[PDB]
């Protein structure tokens, strides 16, 4: 599958097949509303990018990742509620779309956590995430390369849209980025990375044309 | 071009120039989070459709509209907070997208109210309104005609997007309607009405492309 370059209001967006961990430069990884780091059968799934990052791709150790999040200078505006009775995992919730920068990784609070489904969003929350994320990346990383996977196409359950396709999520990513970037003179330089294992599942012809 | 029919995932959506008040059938009108009805220089503007509705197009009187809202069977999950201290206007807030049906009008809680800016939304709240509104309309008014104006293209200030174009809001309406309707076997039959005075600011051929998402 050949990379495609889209002209979106003067700005180039690239959609390519590959492996997010091989991208040079900033790489976005979806964490949850707690920035959880425990990978097991109850909290973060090793089948997710959040889990694969922790298991196989950290800058150093889990301890150092935990300390980085604990000591990170979050704005007070980014703190949401505190979940005092949570029996396992972290307790501070963060507002959807919040970033935590760690070397060449943009960690972001993407899904909300639920015991049974682990990763849930409503469709309005999915759109809120995207606008908040794109607005932050276009402010802080103007004119810089940022690579992202297709948000929401893993284990996340988007309420009432359980079988939304990867292609439809990619289209939502593209028009929400267009909305965000239209108010910035110099947006981020976005690349969306489709996992090579899923390339023939995604019909890119709608996107390309 | 004054009118186009779009095939959005198997369902016809019409976009046309016209006057919402002449539509036969259900007509959506954007009210605010309180369903306010006072039209003056402080609360609802007569320049808005909310105001033109109240001033010129009610089923009967303002008193009967107020009673209708007061006695309406809202569900518990549609209530937001109560603004005990508000000095003018209604005090019960409703969740964005809440509907109040009144004869052939779908009144909906669209913008949030600010003393100074009067009508405000963030862009996430605008998208949440649209998804919530289309989901409600597609559930309750499946296979029925529903006409809407271009939401947000009047006096509403969408934070950080003060000059977003009517065409871009129309495309957002179409993209979000497609997302909503893709989960319903029989969606509402949507018509979006562009005011005859603004049709030349919208290229309906550009608009056709949004049927693909
Ligand atoms: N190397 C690689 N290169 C490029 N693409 C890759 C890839 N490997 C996989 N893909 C694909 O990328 C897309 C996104 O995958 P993710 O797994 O990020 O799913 P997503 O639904 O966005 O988020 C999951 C949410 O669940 C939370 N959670 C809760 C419990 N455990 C996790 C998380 O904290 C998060 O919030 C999918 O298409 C994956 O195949
Ligand atoms: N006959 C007609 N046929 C068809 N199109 C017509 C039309 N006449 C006007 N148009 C156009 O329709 C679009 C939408 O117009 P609206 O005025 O509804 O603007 P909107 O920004 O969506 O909402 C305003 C929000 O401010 C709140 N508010 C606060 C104080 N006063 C009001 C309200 O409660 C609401 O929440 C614009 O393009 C109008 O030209």
């Amino acid at each position: 599958l050949k990379s495609i370059d889209l002209n979106i209001e003067g700005s180039k967006v690239t959609v390519k097949a590959g492996d997010i961990f091989l991208e040079p430069g900033l790489k976005a990884i979806a964490f949850n509303e707690y920035f959880d780091t425990i990978v097991n059968d109850r909290i973060i799934s090793a089948h997710s990018l959040n889990g694969t990052f922790i298991n196989l791709h950290l800058p150093s150790t889990i301890t150092q990742l935990d300390n980085h999040i604990t000591n990170y200078p979050f704005d007070s505006d980014e703190l949401s509620s505190f979940n005092k009775s949570r029996q396992e995992g972290k307790r501070q919730r963060f507002k959807i779309g919040t970033l935590c920068i760690y070397d060449d990784f943009i960690l972001t609070a993407f899904s909300k956590f639920d015991a049974q489904n682990k990763a849930v969003l409503t469709m309005p929350e999915y759109l809120e995430f995207l606008i908040n994320f794109w607005d932050k990346i276009n402010k802080v990383y103007a004119q810089q390369s940022v690579s992202t996977p297709i948000f929401g196409s893993g284990i996340t359950r988007i309420k009432e849209h359980k079988n939304i396709t990867d292609e439809d999520l990619l289209k939502i990513m593209l028009w929400t980025f267009r909305i965000s970037e239209m108010r910035f003179k110099y947006p981020a330089k976005l690349t969306i990375v489709i996992h090579k294992d899923k390339i023939n599942t995604i019909n890119l012809l709608d996107i390309k044309t």
